[PDB]
């Protein structure tokens, strides 16, 4: 699934990402929007042989389990294929684990170079929430 900006915004909402450890909503889109494009297909090959998956790239050398990440973790305890479903369900639980890691969403590649520090309100700009 491609979600729309807003629809996207608000499954996350109702998951309850809003604010989720300090980071309110479109912190939550803008990280999605440059990790995935709002795709739960994308997968992204790591140099160190590991694998991001779904809306939010959710790494297999950590998070879940891919069966092809030698000496990696499955903190999250699934499959890294039900981060690529329709149902971001899986994803956001997650993140929720990932985020409270400490280091909060600077785990996030791309949030931390293109989302940090911005106007992220603008990403959920005109959406009913
Ligand atoms: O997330 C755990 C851990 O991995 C790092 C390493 O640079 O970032 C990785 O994990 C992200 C999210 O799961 C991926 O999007 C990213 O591709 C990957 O580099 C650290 O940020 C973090 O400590
Ligand atoms: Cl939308
Ligand atoms: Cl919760
Ligand atoms: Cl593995
Ligand atoms: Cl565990
Ligand atoms: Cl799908
Ligand atoms: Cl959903
Ligand atoms: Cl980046
Ligand atoms: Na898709
Ligand atoms: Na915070
Ligand atoms: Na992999
Ligand atoms: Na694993
Ligand atoms: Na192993
Ligand atoms: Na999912």
């Amino acid at each position: 699934k491609v979600f729309g900006r807003c629809e996207l915004a608000a499954a996350m909402k109702r998951h309850g990402l809003d604010n989720y450890r300090g980071y309110s909503l479109g912190n939550w889109v803008c990280a999605a929007k440059f990790e995935s494009n709002f795709n739960t297909q994308a997968t992204n090959r790591n140099t160190d042989g590991s694998t991001d998956y779904g809306i939010l790239q959710i790494n297999s050398r950590w998070w879940c389990n891919d069966g092809r990440t030698p000496g990696s973790r499955n903190l999250c305890n699934i499959p890294c294929s039900a981060l690529l479903s329709s149902d971001i369900t899986a994803s956001v639980n997650c993140a929720k684990k990932i985020v409270s890691d400490g280091n909060g969403m600077n785990a996030w590649v791309a949030w931390r170079n293109r989302c940090k520090g911005t106007d992220v309100q603008a990403w959920i700009r005109g959406c009913r929430l």
